[PDB]
């Protein structure tokens, strides 16, 4: 199956996910001076003040916390959206050292790691159907630099032990996803794909301007989950990010200047 090493890594995808070689793939780098300004573009609105965290679970790629998308409990709106996108899980992309692990670049600076919220577009009735739409997704890209420990962070950290290896799960309930926003929402957004397998081009990708940091010791415990189940051969999660891909026909809109 697919994966981040030499045999099953980003560069064997495309034979499996012909996709790969698509339009509009991400992640990509964000080259902040041919980036255009856009004043038709609203601000962000992330309503996360009734999020539902249900478990987070290992799934042998990254560890993904879930919410309850049942309803409109955890919304993110305006910015280039037209339409409510509710949240759907969170997870993260690291590296193996503190210069890498992001995954979209910013004048190609690598950030150490980057939490993607994904969303998915209301009007179409469930996650499934919003995978089959140009404008399916949304997600909140943010980037993780070290340095001061961010302290909504550290009950994601604590809980890691629990589910160290591929297939484990664990009940996380009540966490509040507000904890791991950055003061400014001011972004860049082009359209884009996901970075992982099925590599589906669905993605609307908001990608904050400002990076939230975390402690090293907090990234350290990310980096001791294990790609591997439980009893086989033990392999360290680490860079399990995608290279950046190049933009085509696209162009790269900042709400800021
Ligand atoms: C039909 O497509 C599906 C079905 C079920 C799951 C998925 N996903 C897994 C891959 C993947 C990669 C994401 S990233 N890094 O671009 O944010 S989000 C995401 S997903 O929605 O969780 C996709
Ligand atoms: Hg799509
Ligand atoms: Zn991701």
């Amino acid at each position: 199956h697919w994966g981040y090493g030499k045999h099953n890594g980003p560069e064997h995808w495309h034979k499996d996910f012909p996709i790969a070689k698509g339009e509009r793939q991400s992640p990509v780098d964000i080259d902040t001076h041919t980036a255009k300004y856009d004043p038709s573009l609203k601000p962000l609105s992330v309503s996360y003040d009734q999020a539902t965290s249900l478990r987070i679970l290992n799934n042998g790629h990254a560890f993904n916390v879930e919410f309850d998308d049942s309803q409109d409990k955890a919304v993110l709106k305006g910015g280039p959206l037209d339409g409510t996108y509710r949240l759907i899980q969170f997870h993260f992309h690291w590296g193996s050292l503190d210069g890498q692990g992001s995954e979209h670049t910013v004048d190609k600076k690598k950030y150490a790691a980057e939490l993607h919220l994904v969303h998915w577009n209301t009007k179409y009735g469930d996650f499934g159907k919003a995978v089959q739409q140009p404008d399916g997704l949304a997600v909140l890209g943010i980037f993780l630099k070290v340095g001061s420990a961010k302290p909504g962070l550290q009950k994601v950290v604590d809980v890691l032990d629990s589910i160290k290896t591929k297939g484990k799960s664990a009940d996380f309930t009540n966490f509040d996803p507000r904890g791991l926003l950055p003061e400014s929402l001011d972004y860049w957004t082009y359209p884009g794909s996901l970075t992982t397998p099925p590599l589906l081009e669905c993605v609307t990708w908001i990608v904050l301007k400002e990076p939230i940091s975390v402690s090293s010791e907090q990234v350290l415990k990310f980096r001791k989950l294990n790609f591997n189940g439980e009893g086989e051969p033990e392999e360290l999660m680490v860079d399990n990010w995608r290279p950046a891909q190049p933009l085509k026909n696209r162009q790269i809109k900042a709400s800021f200047k």
